[PDB]
C-alpha cells in the first residue's frame, strides 16, 4: 500500500484502466484512416493532415490519465489493443460517420465514470473529469456534426466534385 | 586512355549515353506540352507554369550525368533528338496520362542500369543512382498519380468545369 | 492492381506489415516504462523525460514506413498490439537491459529485411533501409551500451546513490 | 481557324518554325562545347561557365518566339534536332571560330526573315524583330570578334600559356 | 566478447586496421611535401598552404574510421608508420604526380574493401563506405587530374615562369 | 650549402630531427588513449575530448619546429614512428601515470638540447626554447600532477564512483 493513497477506492482503479485502454484504441483507429486517404486511388490530401492531427491529441488524453493515475497512487495495468473494424472506409462521407459513431461511444463511457465517481464520494475525480474532458468531447461532436451535414447536403458521395471542393474551402 | 580512369568498364560508358539522350528527349517533350495549353482555344494558364517548370529540372538531371561522365574520365557521344509523338494533346486529362506514361519508361530504364552496375561491381555508380535519381522518380510518379485520379473522379474531360476549378485550387 | 505499382513483389508487402507492427509494439513498450519511473516509490524524474522522448521517435519510424508503403502502391494490413512482457521493471539498471535487449531484436529483423530486399533485386528498397534506419539503430545501441556500463561500474542497483547521481549529471 | 488571327499570312507561320528549330539546334551545340572543356585533358574551367551560360539564353530566345507564335494565333510544328558537326573541338582558339562561324549564320537567317516580313506588310512582326533580336546578335558578334583576335595575337594555340592567362584575366 | 557486437565478422576487423594504417601514412606523406616547398631554394608559398591543408582532412578520415570501429564494438590494433619514399621531390610538377600516384592506391584499396563487405553480407558497412569515402576520392582525383594537365601544357618544369604564375592565379 | 645559413652548426641539425620525431611519437600516443576511453566497456566520454585535445597541440609543437628548421636553412630528415607501448590502459588512474611518465621524458630531452645549444654559442636557439617550450611543459606537468593526486585520494580505481564523479565536476 502506497504512502500517498488517500480516499481512493479500489473500484475506480479498475475503471480507469478500462478508460485508458479505450483511448489508445481510439488513437489507433484514426491512424488507420489518416493514411487511407493518402492512397493514390483516393488522394484527398488534407483529410490526412486533419485526421492525423486528431490522433496526436487523443493520445495526449490517454497520456494525461496515466499522469493522474499516479498522483493518487494507483497502479497501471495495460491490455492489448484491438485492430480497427473495417480496413476499407470506401469514401469520405462514410468515413466521418464511423468517426462520429466512435466519439459518442467514448462520451458514453465517461458519463458512467462520473456517475461511479459520485457514489464513492470522491470529489477530486468529479471536478477533474468535469473539466478536462466533458467540455472537450462536446465541441468535437458538434464539429463533426457539421462536416457530416455539409457533405450530405452537397450531394456526396454520388458527386465526387462535392468532396473535392469541400477539401480546399474548409480544411485549407 | 585518360589518366584518371579507374575501374570503369567500357560497357557502362555506352549505357550512359543512351540514358542522357533519353533525358533530353523527355525535357523536349514537356516543352511541347507546356506551350500547347497556352493556345487561345484551351487557355489554362497554370498548366503552362507547371509543365514548363518540369522541363527545367529534367534538363538539370541530364546536365548532372554529363558532369559525372567526366569525373570517371569517360567520353560523351551525342545523338539526335526525336520529336514528340503527338502534337495535339486534346485535353487536360489525356495530357497527364501520356506524361505519366512517360515517366515509368524513364524509371524502367534506370532499374536495368543499376542492375548492369551491379554485375561489373562498380560501387560508386551503385550508390550514386541509389541517391540522386531513384528516390526522385518515385515522388514524381506518386504526385502525377494523384492529379490523374482527381480529374477522373471529378468528371473531366466531359465537364470542363472540373478542369477549370482544379486549376486554381491546386496549382495556384 | 494499382496504376503506380512497378517492380514491387508481393512478398515484401507481407514483410513490411510485420515490420510496422513490430515498431508500434516497441513504442508501446517505452510508454509503459516511462510512466513506471514516475511512481512515488521510485521517483526518478528524468528517466520519464528520457524514455517518453524515445517513444515519440520510434512512432515516427513506424509512421515513416507507412508513408513508403503507399509510394510503391502497396496495401496496409494492421494487426493487434501485444502488451509488454513485465509490468514491474524493479530498478533502473534492470530497465536498461530489457530495453537494450529490445533494440537488438529490432536491428535483427531489419538485416533479414535488407537480405530479402536483395534477392528480389529491388534497388529502391535497398538504399532506403541502407539510409534511414540501419545508421540510426547503431547509434542507439552504442548509447544504451554506455549507460548500462556506467551504472554497473558505479555499483547500482545495490547502492541507490549511484542511480540518483547518475540522473542529474547525465540526463540533465 | 482561330478567332484571334488577324493579318497573319500562312507563309510566315512556316518561316518561324524553321527559325525556332534553328535556335534549339544552336543551344544544343553550346551544351556540347561547354562540357568538352571540362575534360581532364583540357581543364579550362571558366570556358565551361562561359559557354554553359550562353546556352541558357539562346534557349530563352527560342522560348520567346513560341510565346509570340501563339499571340498571333499560329500553330507550332516541331522537327527533330540534329547533333553537332564535330565532337572534338581540339583547342580553345579553334572553338571560338566555329562558334563565331555559327552566329553569323543565325544572323543571316533573320535578315531574310525581316525581308519576308516586309513583303506581306505585317508591321507588328517588323518592329518586333527590329527590337528583341537584331540588336542582340550584333553585340554578340562584336564580343566574340575580340576574343578571337586576342588569342590569335597572343600566340595561341601554339603556346598554351596564352590560353591559360587569358582565362583568369578576362572571364574571371 | 562485447555486448553490442552484432553481425560483425572477425575478418573485417582485420581489414579496417590495414585501412586506418594506410590513412595516417598518407597524412604523414603530405606533411613532408608541404614543408618541402617552404625551403628557400624553392619558395612557392601557396603550395605549402595547399598541401598542409590536405593533411588535416586525410587525418579526419583516419579519425572517422576509428569512431566507426567502436560503434560496432571492434578493437583497435595500431602498427608503425613508414616514412615517405623520396625526400627530395625536385619540382612542382613531379610532386603532383607522386601525389596523384598516391590517391589511386588509396582508392584501389577501398574497392576491395567494399567487395569484401558484400560477401559477409553486412549492409551497414556497405552503405557507409558507399557514402563518406567513395564519393570524395573521385572529386579529389579529378582535381589533381587538372593541375597535372595545366602545368604540363604550360611548359613546366622547363620554364619556371609557368610554375610561378600558376601559383597566384589558381591557389590564391 | 644554402645562402641563408649563418652560425648554425651541423650538430644541432642532427639534434632537432631527433626532437621532432619524439614529438610526433607523443602525439601518436595520445590518439591511441583518447579512443580507448570511447569503448563501450569503459565509456568515460570527456576523457576522449580531453586527450584528443592534447593530441592537436603536441602536433603543432612538432609543426612549429619544422618551421624553425627552415628559417635557419637546415634540412629535414624524417624517420619512422613507433607504435605505443601498451594497448590496454586498463583504467583511468593508470592512464594518467603513463601519460605523466611520458611528459617528463620530453622535458628531459629539451634540457639537454638547451645545454647543447649553449656550447655552440648560438643565442637565437637559446632564447627560442627558453620561450615557446620550457614554460609550457612546466604547466602541463603541474596540471597532470593534480589529476593524479585527486583520483588517488578519492579512492580510484577501486571505487568506480570516484572516476565517474571526477569526470563531470572537473573536465565538464
Amino acid at each position: 500500500t502506497s504512502q500517498v493513497r488517500q480516499n481512493y477506492h479500489q473500484d475506480s482503479e479498475a475503471a480507469i484502466n478500462r478508460q485508458i485502454n479505450l483511448e489508445l484504441y481510439a488513437s489507433y483507429v484514426y491512424l488507420s484512416m489518416s493514411y487511407y486517404f493518402d492512397r493514390d486511388d483516393v488522394a484527398l490530401k488534407n483529410f490526412a493532415k486533419y485526421f492525423l492531427h486528431q490522433s496526436h491529441e487523443e493520445r495526449e488524453h490517454a497520456e494525461k490519465l496515466m499522469k493522474l493515475q499516479n498522483q493518487r497512487g494507483g497502479r497501471i495495468f495495460l491490455q492489448d489493443i484491438k485492430k480497427p473494424d473495417c480496413d476499407d472506409w470506401e469514401s469520405g462521407l462514410n468515413a466521418m460517420e464511423c468517426a462520429l459513431h466512435l466519439e459518442k461511444n467514448v462520451n458514453q463511457s465517461l458519463l458512467e465514470l462520473h456517475k461511479l465517481a459520485t457514489d464513492k464520494n470522491d470529489p477530486h475525480l468529479c471536478d477533474f473529469i468535469e473539466t478536462h474532458y466533458l467540455n472537450e468531447q462536446v465541441k468535437a461532436i458538434k464539429e463533426l456534426g457539421d462536416h457530416v451535414t455539409n457533405l450530405r447536403k452537397m450531394g456526396a458521395p454520388e458527386s465526387g466534385l462535392a468532396e473535392y471542393l469541400f477539401d480546399k474551402h474548409t480544411l485549407g
